[PDB]
């Protein structure tokens, strides 16, 4: 709501970061959607250290956004920091409640994210599937 606009006001305006096979993602684009739910998660990086990030759940994507210096930056990890969410699918961890996977089909990837609790894993499990069910098509609405 006004939230986005607070992230946006709170972000460099070149800041910039790839999506693969689409094209560049700025702070413009994030006001082309709707905030449907933010929160801090754990990002497991290759090196397997967990990583602090804002994540955005937005109309079509997923967004990771770092609190680096009182501004907000799109983190350079060997995945894309904004995911599409079209045809994405959640999977558990096995044996850690807190944890799960998100796999996306565009292209194939895996993030692997961990919450705070059983029951926040809940929630956003609850908000991405629903979020991924109703996904707008590409031809009404371009990630670009």
């Amino acid at each position: 709501g006004a939230r986005l606009q607070e992230i946006y006001n709170r972000m460099d305006p070149r800041a910039q970061t790839p999506v693969p096979g689409k094209g560049p993602f700025g702070r413009e684009e994030l006001l082309r959607r709707k905030l449907i739910h933010d929160g801090c998660l754990l990002w497991k990086t290759a090196t397997g250290r967990f990583k602090d990030v804002l994540v955005l759940l937005m109309t079509d994507v997923l967004v990771f956004l770092q609190e680096k210096d009182q501004k907000y930056i799109f983190p350079t990890l060997d995945k894309p920091s904004v995911v599409s969410l079209q045809n994405l699918i959640v999977r558990d961890i096995a044996n850690q409640e807190k944890g799960m996977f998100l796999i996306s089909a565009a292209p194939p990837e895996m993030y692997e994210v961990h919450t705070a609790s059983r029951d926040d894993r809940s929630t956003w499990i609850r908000v991405i599937q629903q979020s991924v069910r109703t996904c707008p098509s590409r031809e009404d609405f371009p990630l670009i």
